């Protein structure tokens, strides 16, 4: 499974959903997650993220390990997203800010 990590929060570009063959992204107010069961590990999404927030599960940085289980839990509750949409308004002010997990909205 590929995992979306911290830098997606408050950026939410949605470029990643274009390339997914299996539509495994689920949408929250200010973040996206990948559903782990459904992901086929094709890796096509991680070159597409402008925030460079997507990682193969086995490459998630040590300080972002929480995101692996988070993608798994939130994917069970959030709606499926299959079309790109516009980035959140202030997306590049927040792109690159560390520690955005305190800002995640359910
Ligand atoms: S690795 Fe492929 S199947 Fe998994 S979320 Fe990314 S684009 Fe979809
Ligand atoms: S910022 Fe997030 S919405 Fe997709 S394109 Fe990157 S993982």
């Amino acid at each position: 499974a590929f995992v979306v990590t911290d830098n997606c929060i408050k950026c939410k570009y949605t470029d990643c959903v274009e390339v997914c063959p299996v539509d495994c992204f689920y949408e929250g107010p200010n973040f996206l997650v990948i559903h782990p069961d459904s992901c086929i590990d094709c890796a096509l999404c991680e070159p597409e993220c402008p925030a460079q927030a997507i990682f193969s599960e086995d490459e998630v940085p040590e300080d972002m390990q929480e995101f692996i289980q988070l993608n798994a839990e939130l994917a069970e509750v959030w709606p499926n997203i299959t079309e790109k949409k516009d980035p959140l308004p202030d997306a590049e002010d927040w792109d690159g800010v560390k520690g955005k997990l305190q800002h995640l909205e359910r």
